[PDB]
């Protein structure tokens, strides 16, 4: 192959944009067709916005991290406008999933479901030594199987899915992901509320400081509670692994 094309490359005319899921800074995303009968999801870079390089460096980060709890690298066009294309979730952001009238009536049982499986793609991430940084619903895609999947639209990390030691000294580890994964629990049961109901960031982070937690969201099954709280414990090698949070998790969900 020639050394001015990615390993990962296809010709751009395999591809068809059929609609955008989303615009903005460093380009949009659109949902389209790989040789007309595979439903594939394109991310495609807006010139000049960031390098191309730079760009390019999630694509080559996707292809040592495969795996079904994760959204799977298709391929890459690296002649501009650049592109990267990826397996297409019909159901969207989870974030929006649990608001359309089928996620709404999700139990509570479903919903722990989903969120065993997004701690098992966090698993498999904390096994690779990879730290995802903004674990959030909104970074989570479900597919038509209401199956979960971990994504990164690469979207300051906003304070309240940001743990205290990350917001005062901007270290993210696999024990950060813990604290925003506690905080995506919020998210799962109250479906797609944003968490501290009414809460400012100052609040927030004043709150945290004096050792509260965010308070037992609506609904919110003691045990989901408690495990909430262990991903929010102040030293950062006290919070869970993930594998051990799959595990409760499938724990309550084998339960109900
Ligand atoms: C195109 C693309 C290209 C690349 C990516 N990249 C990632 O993730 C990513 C990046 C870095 C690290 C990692 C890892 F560490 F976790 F490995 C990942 C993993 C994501 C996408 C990417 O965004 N893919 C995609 C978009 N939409 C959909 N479906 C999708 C999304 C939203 C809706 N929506 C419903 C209709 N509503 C109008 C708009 C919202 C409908 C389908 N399915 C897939």
């Amino acid at each position: 192959k020639p050394w001015w094309e990615d390993e990962w490359e296809v010709p751009r005319e395999t591809l068809k944009l059929v609609e955008r899921l989303g615009a903005g800074q460093f380009g949009e995303v659109w949902m389209g067709y790989y040789n007309g009968h595979t439903k594939v999801a394109v991310k495609s870079l807006k010139q000049g916005s960031m390098s191309p390089d730079a760009f390019l460096a999630e694509a080559n980060l996707m292809k040592q991290l495969q795996h079904q709890r994760l959204v799977r690298l298709y391929a890459v066009v690296t002649q501009e406008p650049i592109y990267i294309i990826t397996e297409y979730m019909e159901n969207g952001s989870l974030v929006d999933f649990l608001k359309t009238p089928s996620g709404i009536k999700l139990t509570i049982n479903k919903l722990l479901d989903m969120a065993a499986q997004i701690a098992e793609g966090m698993a498999f991430i904390e096994e690779r030594n990879y730290i995802h940084r903004d674990l959030r619903a909104a970074n989570i895609l479900v597919s038509d199987t209401l199956s979960c999947k971990i994504a990164d639209f690469g979207l300051k990390f906003p304070i309240k899915w940001t743990a205290p030691e990350a917001i005062n000294y901007g270290t993210f580890t696999i024990k950060s992901d813990v604290w925003s994964f506690g905080i995506l629990l919020t998210e799962i049961v109250t479906h797609g509320r944003i968490p501290y109901p009414g809460m400012t960031n100052p609040e927030v982070i004043q709150n945290l400081e004096r050792g509260y937690r965010m308070v037992r969201p609506d609904n919110c099954p003691e045990e989901l509670y408690q495990l909430m709280r262990l991903c929010w414990k102040e030293r950062p090698e006290d919070r869970p692994t993930f594998d051990y949070l799959r595990s409760v998790l499938e724990d309550f969900f084998t339960a109900t």
